[PDB]
């Protein structure tokens, strides 16, 4: 019966990626530190990317119990950041010799009293802190057509975010004839591909619909958005672009989605993958400033919301050194900003100047990376080439030993860049006035430090075909 201590020097609210990175950082710099993670979920801290990717590519019926997945290179890894025995119990935390990290699982912080340096849990427990990190992440947006459809439809809609969602949806995948994914972004498309692969064996149907002309249409320019839609269609998924959902109802036991254009889609289950809402409930009681335009808790350069409260990960609205106020949903960001928060809580006093990278794999054969401002409404220049046999996530994993792309790319920008004297890979430059403000890499790995350097420098480029040569495109 894990009992909450009355006081902890370091209190981390939320037990996700950013919390874990902070906990690691605090203990590295203060080897006797006493750190408590308070986590709403019943599980110990775990990474999210495998939930839409490697966990679905497995013959092992046992993997939904163990959550020990095989990477694209065949090697097993646990979804948990560390073995459960590396944590100490919450009750031992205040006086165990040499300190430790405890996690109170199944407990939610429902009140933050910043002037009293205290939080209240859902069970009424009160805990004081010396330093606090808010790392509450986000909650999935629902579709208003689902929200207004009643309990029956809502009960047959998954918002895909946690271990529990993976297990429920994997079970649904084996039991029903038709599943529809609403949303064309990277998560929607990853699940389309995962579900489509399962459906081929089973002889069942997977549909993906969304309002854009093609997959990832808000990010990717037409050529690659269209190319991705073709790749998902090659997995056996019925992809419906230009689809605006008017309503969803139940008809003769099936869900019936009505689209504005007049088409109607019958299906057994819906997965909504339509973005995230930063979890800022605590800002009310806390009196903490939130950003109305981008969402999230506002923080300064050191990730502080208050002299002794920091924010990291998806819940933070930070000042991007290039782009201004910003919020992101990037594993890399959660790790680096968590880590930095931990350092600043142990006296580093350093600013968040990192340029956060994103990646997505649609299976072992197709991958993407992105950095900076990537928006398909911006002017773009794409340079493409035929793929070599090494230009895919599987080969990147083989080479690096990891499927967590942000781990293998490193965090740094290249020290210098010197341009040297059908398509299946390329680089997309997003432009403002000949300056590169964002880059998408399609099946190009180990070049993120070059992309970070190009954006950081912020020079004008006369010829992006020359710059593409840095990405081994020519
Ligand atoms: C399925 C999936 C696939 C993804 N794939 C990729 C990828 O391939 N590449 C990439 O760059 N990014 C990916 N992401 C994004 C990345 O995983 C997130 O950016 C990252 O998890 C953010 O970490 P975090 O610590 O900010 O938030 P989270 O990991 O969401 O953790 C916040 C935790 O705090 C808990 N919590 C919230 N409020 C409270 C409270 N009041 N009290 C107690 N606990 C609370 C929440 O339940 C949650 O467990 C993926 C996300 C998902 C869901």
């Amino acid at each position: 019966q894990d009992k909450a201590p009355s006081h902890v020097p370091f209190l981390l609210i939320g037990g996700g990626t950013a919390a874990f990175a902070a906990a690691r950082s605090i203990r590295a710099r203060d080897p006797g530190a006493r750190v408590l993670i308070v986590s709403e979920d019943p599980e110990l801290p775990y990474m999210r990317p495998p939930l839409s990717k490697e966990l679905w590519f497995s013959d092992d019926p046992n993997v939904t119990k163990t959550l020990r997945f095989k990477q694209w290179n065949g090697k097993e890894r646990s979804i948990y950041f560390q073995p459960p025995s590396f944590y100490v119990s919450a009750q031992d935390l205040p006086h165990i010799e040499n300190g430790g990290v405890a996690v109170l699982t199944g407990k939610k912080v429902v009140q933050l009293d910043v002037r009293d340096n205290m939080v209240k849990l859902n069970d009424g427990s009160q805990i004081t802190y010396e330093k606090c990190l808010i790392a509450t992440g986000g909650t999935p947006r629902s579709l208003s057509a689902i929200d207004r459809a009643g309990a029956e439809v809502k009960s047959r809609t998954t918002l895909f975010r946690k271990i529990g969602d993976f297990r429920s949806l994997e079970k649904i995948s084996r039991e029903v004839k038709s599943i529809t994914i609403i949303g064309g972004g990277f998560l929607g498309s990853e699940l389309a591909c995962a579900l489509g692969r399962k459906a081929r064996a089973l002889g069942t149907e997977v549909i993906q619909l969304f309002p854009e002309k093609g997959n990832m249409g808000k990010i990717l320019p037409e050529y690659l958005s269209n190319w991705t839609m073709e790749k998902v269609r090659r997995e056996g998924v019925k992809v419906m672009p230009n689809a605006i959902v008017q309503s969803v109802g139940v008809s003769s036991g099936k869900l019936l989605i009505k689209l504005k254009d007049g088409r109607k889609v019958e299906t057994d289950h819906i997965v909504a993958a339509v973005g995230l809402e930063p979890n800022v409930e605590l800002a009310k009681t806390g009196g903490l400033e939130i950003d109305s335009d981008f969402g999230g808790f506002r923080v300064n350069a050191e990730l502080q919301a208050r002299s002794n409260i920091w924010v990291a990960g998806d819940a933070a609205c930070f000042y991007d050194i290039k782009l201004g106020r910003r919020r992101v949903e990037h594993h890399d960001h959660a790790v680096v900003s968590g880590r930095l928060a931990g350092e600043n809580m142990t006296g580093a006093a350093k600013p968040y100047w990192h340029q956060s990278m994103f990646w997505s794999d649609l299976g072992p054969d197709v991958g993407y990376e992105a950095i900076g401002l990537v928006d398909s409404s911006l002017p773009t220049v794409g340079v493409f080439a035929k793929a070599t046999a090494q230009d895919n996530p599987k080969s990147a994993t083989e080479q690096s030993g990891t499927g967590i792309r942000s781990e293998s790319e490193t965090e740094s920008e290249a020290s210098e860049i010197t341009i040297p004297p059908d398509y299946g890979k390329g680089v997309i430059f997003y432009l403002r006035d000949k300056v590169v403000v964002g880059i998408v890499l399609w099946n190009i790995f180990n070049r993120m430090p070059i992309a970070r350097k190009i954006i950081k420098d912020g020079e004008q480029h006369e010829d992006l075909n020359e710059v593409a040569k840095l990405f081994n495109i020519h």
